[PDB]
């Protein structure tokens, strides 16, 4: 025998056990408990036994049966039976050949537990700022105490002592109490909690007595597992769900929205592309958003499981671990707010703000793990730039010596000892990066910012390299790893990416302060602007310590959080412009930069995969979101995956394009260029191009979205429930979502799909590419062919634009984040809309900027505040008779041109049916007028078509022409009409042409019909408007226009528009 060994919980990973645990790891009452032991080599005449106690007290030896044998070893399992609660078993595993040498493992304890929970309130104690209920428990000889108090009045926090010797936390004071014999009620003016005395049972409810949610109905729903003298292991609770309850969130989620009918994990792992079907993540959160408005928040790191309507139908419960502690208060909140947004804003004041991250985030970033050397840098920038492609991140990977990862490739040196920090001086630098730092300026020189590579992990793969050795020593003499438990210092499990390599702790400050220290000259001198903070779910085993004094368990999913915030603020202090990038972390995250989705392909299934996850992200706090575009790896996107996929990238928090193969042939990068070289199709380059310059276009709305979520919880994409929580077609889906407050966008996700179902909630909504408009309420048809992306506005939407003197989206505008080109507000009046914005060109000054609609007397209001830069206005309505700014008339512009050389003015697109108003920059508000206007045409063209087709042939219509002839039987125009102002009599202006003779049309109105006149026009180049009275409801009214029997002669029919 060389040896014998077994471990009881191995990795504790939670998903694979090691073949030498103690089965169950934790042992409740009532449970078999199975030894598995090894023992080599394989050798006749072995024995194997178990030496143990229980109580205090020697058992018989338990002799240990074989179960397999594999490679050099042999498997053994070992039958202890089943115990009773308070059973306190230590024992020692041992093996020996023949009688002679006896080699153990142990001693190992384990506490026997079982669950006990509250039973009845006994006493009520108010403290005013503070709530303590005394309860009885339904085993056990605790007395448990259950602590009640408010983060804010909207805002429940609950902190449970099974044993009563903690104490719970202050909050506010603004609530009153009604306590009776039977029942507490706890009230604030945004809450009511009711709470049955005997047995225990929380309801909570909404000031308006509505129910947010409950405990669930049998009560003892709240409890702890214990041994009642050493452990308190797990905590749980069980609440109450009605059939339709949607859960949203968990932290970034890859195979659903909605975890009703699921167990969610709360462990942060690697799981390297099959994220969604093993239901894994890298980014793993223990709060989720319930569209019965309320959100729940379990305040610990250690892993939990959530059992959504999982196990019975109508109940949901957290179980949360523990080490052991019994002084750890299970510690939780149930979240109000005035809607969902602001849920996430309440949850986000308990665990952090997100950081304001400087606007070239929120360029296009461009990554490929191939670049490896100067002249693939060199490369990228000048097929960005003979491609225009203004670009503003740029990420490098195989940029080290792969050894250190804070030496440039090929670099040498003098190794240096006791982990002292290099200088740029140091180095000689050689081959693939002869001058990084000339590199570095040449990327600034694009209009580029850069960042590199990180691991946390000292590598340690038993090779020799000198440098490496030296870190080694040095960071286990310092004590600057994490311990394995013994004093040695904890290294990754041997199978795992980085096996055997040695965390650096970055709980403790001085092991921070080291490792740092040595990447300073990256920011210093090379002059980078931050770091790709890769990996981090990298925390095995039990007694695995951090000088925290915190343990394996509880720091597994804290510590990816603690490396990339410790990073993140480390090269902001150097260089206030950095900017973190990272997969892995929990809650707390979102204060330190952006999260990609990780490892996926370039596939469909991953693409929708990568939308869940983005909206899933955004729910839990996590706003500054990205994915790998079209799949890092795999083999190479289609065409079509490639334009889907951009068309989404550019409408969503950061758009970043990656590959993973580091030395293909063919390239592998996913930049455009390359993707028309992969898949010979050259129309790839200008949709890519239309879909990046339309970001840039959009960059002032984006950034200001960028804004509002730092200061007010707001993501940047949302699932379309977080704004419509009680829409029932909201619910589920997972195809669309809102950008910004104001943007509705729907990728199109399917292969082979060009008719796009879009969910349109209550209200207007209009195409922003050429507006045609929507009403809501129901599942519209888009037809999107590969190149198309729709998008909408909502109604009373006002989005800043930066405009190239083409005026429209889709026109270059560069990357200058200095400056505006023709900075550009975009108006769809509906009511009085207000907006503030964020613009950061001028000091981050903000302007408010509101409208006031008043189609009922033809105008419509802008009031502009003092502005630093010269503005347009682009608002959607119908042609001013004129325009006034702080009561003088505007000149009208007859052409773009004229309008462009014009200091102030106003002229009327016809195609996009916008009026711009150019005004001046002044140190004072201004009051813009236009009067005259009616709400935007819809244009026939853009109708429901029956046997009849469009044409453009005849000037002077509106947008891109009109329906040409539609004169015979069964053709038809069916239009979506919204009332303006309610239900009410208007006049409905029909614009047509009928050249040669009168015409007559059937109209029908909400199924009403009556027969109009249309007298012939000089010529099919004269339009002619009609004017019929229409009785029009809320919401959509079909207006159908019909060519029956008694109907005559062909005209082209341009637009309705619907006035007083
Ligand atoms: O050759 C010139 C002529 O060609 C097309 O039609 C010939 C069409 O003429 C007479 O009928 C038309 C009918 O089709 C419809 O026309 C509407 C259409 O008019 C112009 O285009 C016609 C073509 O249809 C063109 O002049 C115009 O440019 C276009 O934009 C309009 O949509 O309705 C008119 C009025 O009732 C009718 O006169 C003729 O009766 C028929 O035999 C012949 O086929
Ligand atoms: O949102 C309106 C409309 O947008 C697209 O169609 C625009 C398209 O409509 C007609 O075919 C005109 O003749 C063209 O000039 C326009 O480009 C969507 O495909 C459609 O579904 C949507 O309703
Ligand atoms: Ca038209
Ligand atoms: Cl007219
Ligand atoms: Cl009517
Ligand atoms: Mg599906
Ligand atoms: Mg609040
Ligand atoms: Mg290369
Ligand atoms: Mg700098
Ligand atoms: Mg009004």
């Amino acid at each position: 025998m060389d040896g014998e060994y077994h471990s009881p919980y191995g990795d504790d990973d939670l998903y694979t056990v090691q073949p030498t645990e103690r089965s169950p790891r934790d042992p409740k009452a009532g449970e078999d408990v199975i030894l598995n032991i090894t023992t080599w080599p394989i050798e006749n005449g072995q024995d194997v036994w178990v030496e143990w106690t229980k109580n205090g007290v020697a058992q018989e030896n338990v002799t240990a049966a074989y179960d397999y044998n594999s490679g050099n070893n042999t498997y053994w399992k070992a039958d202890l039976g089943k115990f009773e609660k308070g059973d306190e078993i230590t024992y020692t595993t041992k093996g020996s050949t023949n009688g002679g040498t006896a080699y153990e493992s142990g001693p190992f304890t384990f506490y026997v537990t079982d669950w006990e929970y509250v039973q009845d309130v006994t006493s009520v104690v108010d403290n005013g700022d503070s709530i303590t209920l005394n309860m009885t428990a339904t085993a056990g000889d605790f007395s448990p105490k259950l602590y009640l108090s408010f983060e804010d009045l909207d805002t429940l926090r609950m902190e449970l002592s099974p044993t009563g010797k903690e104490t719970g936390h202050a909050g506010k004071s603004g609530y009153t109490v009604e306590d009776t014999a039977e029942k507490v009620t706890v009230t604030t003016e945004d809450l009511s909690i009711e709470i049955q005395k005997s047995p225990y049972r929380m309801e909570v409810h909404q000031a308006d007595g509505t129910l947010l949610t409950s405990e669930y109905t049998t009560a003892n729903s709240l409890g702890w597992l214990t041994d009642g003298k050493n452990v308190i292991n797990q905590y749980q609770n069980n609440f109450m769900t009605p059939s339709d309850e949607a859960f949203y969130g968990f932290g970034e989620r890859y195979d659903t929205i909605n975890q009703r009918g699921k167990d969610v994990e709360t462990y942060v792992y690697n799981e390297y592309q099959d994220q969604a079907q093993t239901e894994r993540t890298y980014l793993a959160v223990p709060f989720f958003v319930s569209a019965n408005k309320y959100g729940m928040y379990v305040n610990s790191d250690f892993h939990s499981q959530f059992q959504m309507a999982s196990k019975v139908e109508d109940k949901y419960s957290f179980v949360l671990d523990n080490d052991g502690d019994m002084t750890n208060m299970l510690d939780y909140y149930v979240i109000s707010g005035k809607d969902q947004n602001d849920i996430v804003n309440n949850y986000t004041d308990i665990t952090g703000k997100t950081t304001l991250l400087p606007k070239w985030a929120f360029g296009l970033w461009m990554s490929a793990n191939e670049w490896d050397r100067e002249s693939d840098v060199s490369s990228a920038l000048s097929n960005a730039k003979a491609n225009d492609i203004p670009a503003t991140g740029f990420v490098l990977e195989q940029w080290s010596d792969e050894e250190t990862y804070y030496i440039w490739n090929n670099a040498t040196y003098t190794a240096k000892k006791n982990g002292e920090a290099f200088s740029y001086d140091d180095f000689t630098f050689n081959g693939k990066w002869t001058d990084p730092k000339g590199m570095v300026d040449s990327v600034h020189d694009a209009g580029m910012n850069i960042v590199l590579w990180q691991v946390p992990v000292l590598k340690d793969d038993g090779t020799v390299y000198e440098q490496r050795d030296n870190d080694e020593e040095y960071m286990i003499s310092q004590g600057y790893s994490a311990d394995d438990g013994t004093g040695a210092p904890y290294r990754v499990p041997a199978s795992q990416w980085f096996g055997n390599g040695i965390l650096l702790d970055f709980t403790n400050k001085d092991a921070v302060d080291w490792w740092t220290s040595q990447r300073e000259y990256l920011l210093t001198e090379v002059g980078i602007d931050g770091f790709k903070t890769d990996g981090g779910e990298m925390v095995w085993g039990r007694d695995t310590t951090f000088s925290n004094g915190e343990k394996g368990q509880e720091m597994r999913n804290r510590y990816p959080t603690d490396y990339v915030s410790s990073y993140f603020d480390f090269a902001k202090s150097i260089n206030p412009e950095a900017v973190s990038f990272s997969r892995s972390g929990t809650s707390g995250a979102q204060k330190s930069g952006i999260y990609w989705s990780g490892d996926q392909t370039s596939t469909f299934d991953s693409f929708q995969a990568s939308l869940k996850a983005g909206l899933s992200a955004s729910t839990s706090g996590v706003s500054y979101w990205a994915w790998d575009m079209a799949g890092f790896t795999g083999d190479y996107p289609t065409a079509e995956l490639y334009k889907r996929a951009t068309a989404m990238a550019a409408f969503a928090p950061i758009m970043q394009f990656h590959s993973e193969k580091s030395d293909p042939s063919p390239s592998e990068e996913r930049s455009p260029w390359n993707a028309v070289a992969r898949t010979g199709d050259e129309t790839i380059l200008p949709t890519f191009q239309k879909y990046l310059y339309t970001r840039m276009n959009l960059l002032p709305y984006i950034y200001t979205a960028a804004k509002d979520t730092a200061d007010n919880g707001k993501s940047m994409m949302r699932q379309m429930a977080m704004d419509y929580p009680e829409d029932v077609n909201a619910r589920d889906l997972d195809e669309q979502y809102m950008f910004g407050d104001d943007l509705l966008v729907a990728p199109i996700v399917q292969e082979g799909q060009t008719e796009k179902e879009v969910y349109l909630p209550e209200g207007e909504w209009v195409d922003i590419w050429n507006g045609g408009v929507h009403p809501g309420g129901e599942t519209i048809s888009y037809y999107a062919d590969v190149d198309t992306l729709p998008v909408f506005a909502k109604a009373g939407a006002i989005i800043p634009m930066n405009m190239t003197d083409g005026y429209q989206l889709g026109q270059n505008v560069g990357n200058d984040l200095k400056s505006y080109d023709n900075l550009t507000f975009r108006v769809y009046p509906s009511g009085d809309s207000e907006y503030s914005f964020y613009d950061d060109v001028n000091g981050g000054e903000m302007r408010d900027i509101s409208v006031s609609e008043d189609f009922a007397n033809e105008k419509v209001s802008v009031d502009l505040p003092a502005m630093a830069d010269e503005t347009t206005m682009q608002v959607f309505s119908t042609e001013p008779t004129s325009v006034t700014i702080d009561g003088a008339d505007v000149a009208k512009a007859d052409t773009l041109d004229a309008f462009n050389e014009a200091t102030t003015g106003y002229y009327y697109d016809t195609v996009q049916n916008l009026t711009y108003v150019k005004a001046a920059a002044k140190d004072a508000k201004q009051a813009i007028v236009l009067n005259g206007v009616n709400h935007a045409p819809y244009e026939a063209e853009f109708g429901h078509l029956t046997n009849v087709t469009t044409a453009s042939d005849h000037a002077g219509y509106t947008g891109t022409g009109f329906v040409a002839g539609f004169d015979a039987e069964k053709e038809a125009v069916e239009f979506d009409i919204d009332a303006v102002d309610g239900a009410s009599d208007y006049t409905m202006e029909v614009r047509y042409s009928a050249g040669v003779e009168d015409a007559t049309r059937t109209v029908y109105i909400n199924g009403k019909k009556q027969q109009i006149t249309l007298p012939k026009t000089a010529n099919w180049d004269t339009w002619n408007t009609v004017e019929v009275p229409v009785t029009l409801q809320a919401g959509n009214n079909q207006v159908v226009f019909d060519f029956e029997a008694d109907d005559t002669a062909g005209i082209n029919f341009d637009h309705v528009v619907i006035k007083k």
